[PDB]
């Protein structure tokens, strides 16, 4: 047999932290961790053991290592149906990848709210603290193919299918609270502008190019959420630390009748957290999977993505008291203004089996919605409940893409819909129309109604002339940028000026540059002379006189905007590298360790070959990589524990490894001889703020270590970067 | 609530005659008729009684009469995402009709073998008496669409799907023992001359046209199938009425691996039967789905269709003992040389409850054999092994068609073969490739074996240079056409002849009906003498001296290839339509719906409108049909009993309906003063073979109209019904 | 006039080194470069300036900013066959990229024999010195999506699609000369051992994980083409520095029916030379586009890949 | 759509418009069209803006809607009239 006799081939099926067993399929990794979605899609789910090679006829194969031909060196024939049955299934595997967000990385989880919401809406799911839903959410990036990589600059999709019991409802959004454009019209020219040029088809992952400058200097309203892209924002650490939001206002309905509108929010538990970028693009060399591993390998150590769904609620006698309009999805609706109140707790914990049947076969679309929520007339959501319903038909083969397993719902579905491309459902009913009497009438329509009623539209009020015309209440593009802008630290807004500074430095016609900074100019004078100044460009007279936008409601800055601003570090499923030598002194060693699991931190050791090393009291150590091989690019912190510091003192690969640490902000410990290693990264004697030095790792050393990495980056350390060569 | 209080809206869930209750879906009218894959096809059946009318992803609708509006005249809005969904879905229902036996009608069945033929072949399915294989059989026609007419003049598919438990056997045959061409290279060319012509697309579901002949000019390969199909046997009564073959030699494997060669029957259990060709051509005008209707209403009234599954089977060394090569799928074996073996017995007991789903979508595919089976170099048969796989990848929309439901095996199915359109299996094997550790190499080969085993081709040896060459054995092509001709009765000749002239009249181009008669003259010159005639061309004197073929193998016919010469004639399921008056004589309608009655004949109780009529003795006889909604076409019979004939008398319906009887050969019976309608079909006072009359329907009137009804039709009546205007 | 004055918005439509220039379509920078196949292609080329703005069915669109509404904070109308149709073909944009190569890059040229091979073979591109055949060629990595990574580990592809006056002849080869496998039953078994692992679909553009290496183990056939991969082979410098294979015998007929084996060699006349592993590495990063890139601009700049 | 394979059904030579056709839509399944835009968005600089929108006029002109007034409350109702 070819496993080996230790059966070391095969995962434990128990939370493990990353690295430490091969990653499986979920339901191979936590086959006990269930959920009625998980536990519906038995009835597709096949396994292997024991099991005889066959055809998908079902015929046993017995040499499945060649084609039959006439003689052992002769011509192969056609009669051999079991080479080509298994050539025909290859040729045929791959499907269309999706239009956008085609890189996209999946998990099944739960949804329970804190309490009923009955009051403001009668959607079943919110009902009941004790009604479970079931969900499939995926996460991805915008503008690259499916094999582009993860940490881009780019804004994140956070799509999540709510399997309820009076349908499946899909919250199809963002990262950030705006998009770019205000009317669906427009989509194919943005996409197209930041999508690869389509003459040579580059840049794959990157709106750092002409097309895209020249779209975003042509239309004003894109700029807030290009602020939000240029920001750390568009280079998030984790799927698990960053925000979701709906964007669009939507409607809640109670059973009275009476709407509500509601913006939806997802608050991430872990907290917020961003790369920097320099990091972000080194990671999309040394591991473009990194969010897709990072999302995986929380699942199976236990580190679940939990997230508070939230709403923001407008009464609809309240549609006008902003100076924005509520209807326009390029506007935020700041937290200062309407708070968002928690409404219940998501948790993903469990990873698909197969990704491609689950993660890329999955369908969502924000026109599935339930009784008790509705739309309003956001021009863009409009047109989006147009398009997902279209492209599904080509990305997955026909109308009957409710039938993929992934996608349909749990609760009971029936109707008079017939045949299509690969039918499943096989229909009794005599009747395939109604009204009829042959089958007297069923299935039947439902009036609405409190619980489990037919869905109605709410009864808008609509008057106006057929227009092709923008409302001139969305005619207003530079004050969300700037209360943006102004609610940021100092050092997310340096990181927003190195953003454009960096994106328009790869635009090849200078003239794009210069339009772009002259729209910075309406929003902010310090932000668009600092760019200018990266780029040779000096802003004229006019220029610098140009009157700021209004304030937003009286307000000139909102903390919620920032990633940073208020403290909600958490540091469960972080990450630290330990750079062992030749004789770790292994009490500095069981120190590091126990803190770091005490508090849910993973560790990772590292060395100059794979192997193992030997403690100064006889421990054998297995080393996890080298330092070349999994660089600083992959951890939250770097400690060097002592033993022979003289081993590892000389190591480029290990002076590399802290300088990069180093230039990315990480926290970075230093104990006994360790700090010899202060030499490399330019620290003084008596040491500098985010640098944990000691005689030894005691349990003093690994609080500090920790307070920093709950602060997540050393901002302090920015202005001594710029002079260590990393 | 729309249904009748009465209840009859719904057929009775038991066996019923033709037209006695509106017909089902097979679940619903049959619920206790089970087998294997019916009862595994219960994970997608879907009901509809008491349960809410849904979208797609289970939302209940209130209102599934009407569009979302603004104002109730206002314009659509794009957010009605219920509507969408119900056209979209509409919009997209159609697929790919098949290539070719487009136009097919299907049932699910069973089959048992009546013993082991471990002997001959290791195939599981042949194993033992007491093994039931589920089967799904699809019945068809050649040339026309799906929506073209049943009693067309074509060649007939009988394909037949074995669920065995070790994987699915597809017999993938016609009702003709060998095909038009030899090579399957040149398939596209047949294919393209007898379809409609592709400037015009005319015409449907007929072979009657020039670029068909041009072809069988031009190929005389072509001419021992054209003779079938000129013959009745291209207008068979019902698929139960029609013999079934394999048309190729295969393999027969067993343990020891013995190969056999073997050629595939079907006997018809209830005999061979066809219609006459203006009977055949008016139906397809009068009802197209006549044979779907006889299909389906037959299994419903539980005349279950029966067929012997038979083999010729020829040993190994016996390849090369005959006058034609066993590989030349344009030769038949005469049963007079080698006799076909009895082997099992199928049953088609239910039919299916969506037609779109079961039928539409079944792909069946002679490439598709078990261990115990193989093939061989006939060339026909070899690239046919291509093109199944090829087509079901567009007409299916994808390599994952063995997931659509009817297609399943039955039996386990596992390898490493992924993803594809509509993928619905999911995965759990950490490895998707062998040889693999990471699963201990499952799932594995199967060696070869004598049950359960992999499967292996039969080692035969192959010399020869890479040719595209066909074999001199098959260069040979009027004896096995002069063979059937010998074999049939002289009023099946004469519908040969007749076949020819009248498809013959239909090509315009005079030169290619002159080259036709040419090629009948090497066939048999008395066949080729009487289509001249009828074409108003006169043999050659070169033409009169053609030698006939030689005999195939010494035998100058064998009466195995008649329809009729042997009677074969079973009357269970055929029908008969009585002629009503106001006041029917109630003693003859006793007689005659009892007799019919204890020999399993329906009967179509008939008048001039629809309603009641009141008997002599005041019983209420119900109608089904009127004269002209029910011609003479659909029935094997008619009866006229006594009462009042002069109601019906100078009826045309009524005498036309005789009139059109008397000329398609039926059996006709008048009791009574019915006796004065002998003068609409001009019969002697003497009476005559054919039509039975007597005083009452009482004593024999009945046995004689029942005999009459075993021999199918009057034949001695051809001469008389010349002089008569129907 | 959205353009600028100065009309520095328009790359020069000749010659000019990487950077120079923004890139243009190629019929755009270098309109008088010609062959047959490109003269062949100018009934479905589509120009735009100074032509109106329509539908596919040509009808003239006025606003291209704005759906059809009732009013304009109102409803989008479902008769906005303007909006619907521009929808439905960005929709609808997508195909499924190659099982394998799918991510490659791809120029026009042409090629033409020093000397006439009718000795030795009857194929027409052969035959005369001065006939000329146009080539289309793509090349390309295995493993990775089409959104994937130029400057990978891996082999790459070199496809020429010549179009003969006796037909299309494609000359399908990679740049080794040798596969990883002996029959093609077991390709999708080395195909699905490479590519990213069927749970997670990681990892992009690398045969650095588990099932490659597990295979490889297990079938040692492959390591003749593994070694290839694992030097600097499997990362060259761009397309123009690295040789092509048709690895398979083919045969070479003449017009005597006399066949002779021939095993097919492209032969890059700017040389072999390839990056080293933490350079590709970091390029994957910095410029995953680098190797598509190259080419483009040689070719913008003259630089013409050439290969005998 | 799904009848013509997909959404360039406009390039099969018999739905073909005989006037003049250009836009920004690109790809799709059996694309004909090689477009040579240097852009592929609107509103660009780089091709200044080309092919173009064109106003409503008496000939030659862009399609605008009839400008009917539209008044009543999100429905799914027959007209009574229709009745
Ligand atoms: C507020 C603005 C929007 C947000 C938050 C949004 C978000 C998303 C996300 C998260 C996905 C990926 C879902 C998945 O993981 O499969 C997606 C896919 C998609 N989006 Fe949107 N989008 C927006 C605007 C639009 C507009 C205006 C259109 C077109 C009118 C559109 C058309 C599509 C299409 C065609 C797909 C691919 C869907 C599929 O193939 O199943 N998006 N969008
Ligand atoms: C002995 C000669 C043949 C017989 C008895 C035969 C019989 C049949 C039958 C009965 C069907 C319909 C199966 C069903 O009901 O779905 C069928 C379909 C088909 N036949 Fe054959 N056939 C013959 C030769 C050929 C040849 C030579 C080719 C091509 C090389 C061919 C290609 C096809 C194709 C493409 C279909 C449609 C299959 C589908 O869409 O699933 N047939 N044939
Ligand atoms: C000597 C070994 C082989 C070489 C040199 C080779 C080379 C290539 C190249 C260069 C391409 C990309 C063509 C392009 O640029 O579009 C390609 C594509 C492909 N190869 Fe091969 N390959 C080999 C073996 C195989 C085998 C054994 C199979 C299957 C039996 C296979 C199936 C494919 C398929 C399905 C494609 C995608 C073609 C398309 O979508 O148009 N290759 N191969």
């Amino acid at each position: 047999s070819l496993a080996p006799e230790d059966g070391s081939h095969r995962p434990a099926a128990e939370p493990t932290p990353p690295g430490a067993q091969p990653t499986a399929p979920g339901s191979l990794k936590a086959p006990d961790t269930r959920n009625e979605k998980l536990n519906s899609l038995e009835d597709v789910r096949k396994g292997s053991e024991n099991y005889a090679l066959t055809t998908n006829q079902g015929v046993r194969i017995a040499d499945d290592q060649n084609s039959l031909r006439a003689g052992s060196r002769g011509p192969t024939l056609l009669e051999d149906f079991i080479l080509r049955e298994k050539i025909t299934h290859f040729d045929h595997e791959r499907i269309p990848e999706r239009i956008v967000h085609a890189r996209g990385s999946a998990a099944h989880g739960y949804f329970q709210p804190y309490k009923s919401l009955s009051d403001i809406t009668k959607a079943d799911f919110l009902s009941d603290p004790n009604k479970i839903t079931p969900v499939f959410v995926r996460f991805s990036t915008v503008q690259g193919g499916a094999g582009s990589a993860d940490t881009v600059r780019d804004i994140r999709g956070f799509a999540t299918k709510f399997y309820t019991e009076e349908g499946i409802f899909d919250l199809v959004g963002n990262n950030t609270p705006i998009f770019f454009i205000q009317d669906a019209h427009k989509f194919p020219d943005f996409v197209h502008a930041v999508k690869p040029e389509p003459h040579w088809a580059i840049p794959q992952g990157q709106s750092a190019h002409d097309t895209f400058w020249d779209y975003v200097s042509l239309q004003p309203e894109t700029l807030h959420n290009v602020m939000w892209a240029m920001s750390d924002r568009g280079i998030p650490r984790s799927y698990r630390t960053m925000e979701g939001f709906g964007i669009h206002t939507f409607r809640l309905i109670n059973a009275e009748g009476k709407a509500t509108f509601v913006r939806f929010h997802w608050k991430p538990l872990a907290g917020k957290a961003s790369l920097v970028w320099d990091e972000a693009q080194k990671l999309t060399g040394r591991d473009p999977d990194f969010h897709r591993r990072e999302l995986w390998e929380a699942i199976e150590a236990g580190d679940f993505p939990e997230y508070e769904l939230g709403f923001q609620l407008i009464p609809e006698e309240d549609e006008f008291k902003f100076d924005f309009d509520l209807l326009d999805p390029t506007k935020l609706i700041p937290e200062e203004l309407v708070p968002v109140q928690r409404v219940g707790k998501m948790v993903l914990n469990r990873n698909p089996d197969n990704f491609f049947a689950e993660n890329e076969q999955a369908a969502f679309h924000p026109g599935h919605i339930v009784p008790g929520l509705d739309f309003t007339n956001d021009p863009l959501l409009q047109g989006r409940l147009f398009s997902y319903t279209d492209t599904q038909i080509s990305r997955l083969g026909g109308p009957n893409f409710h039938e993929i397993p992934i996608n349909r719902p749990t609760c009971p579905y029936h109707n008079f819909q017939r045949d299509g491309m690969h039918r499943m459902g096989i229909d009794t009913n005599p009747a395939n129309y109604e009204p009829n009497s042959i089958n007297d009438n069923w299935p039947r329509e439902t009036p609405p109604g409190p619980k489990r009623g037919g869905f109605e539209s709410y009864q808008e009020r609509v008057e106006g002339n057929k227009v092709r015309e923008r409302s001139p209440s969305f005619g207003e593009y530079y004050s969300h940028p700037r209360l943006f802008w102004l609610s940021q630290t100092p050092f997310e807004q340096r990181h927003i000026v190195d953003g454009f500074s960096f994106a328009l430095s790869k635009v090849v016609r200078p003239y794009i540059r210069e339009r772009v900074v002259d729209q910075l100019a309406h929003i902010d004078l310090t932000l668009a002379q600092a760019v200018a100044k990266n780029l040779g460009i000096e802003l004229t007279d006019d220029q610098l006189n140009i009157t700021p936008p209004p304030d937003v409601n009286g307000l000139k800055k909102d903390p919620s905007l920032s990633l940073y601003a208020i403290p909600d570090g958490d540091v469960k499923g972080r990450v630290v590298a330990i750079l062992l030598n030749d004789e770790v002194r292994s009490a500095d060693l069981l120190a590091i360790l126990k803190a770091l699991k005490a508090k849910g931190v993973h560790a990772k050791l590292l060395y100059s070959r794979m192997g193992e090393v030997t403690a100064d009291d006889g421990t054998v150590l297995p080393i996890a990589a080298t330092f070349a091989g999994a660089p600083s690019l992959t951890v939250d912190a770097v400690i060097v524990p002592c033993g022979n510091i003289a081993d590892i003192a000389d190591n480029g690969d290990a002076n590399y490894y802290l300088m990069e640490a180093y230039k990315h902000l990480k926290p970075i410990a230093l104990a006994g001889d360790a700090r010899k290693f202060k030499a490399t990264i330019k620290i003084a004697d008596q040491g500098e703020e985010g640098i944990v030095e000691a005689d030894s790792a005691d349990g003093s050393f690994m609080d500090e270590l920790l307070t920093l990495m709950a602060a997540h980056r050393v901002w302090s350390r920015i202005p001594k970067i710029d002079k260590i060569p990393a």
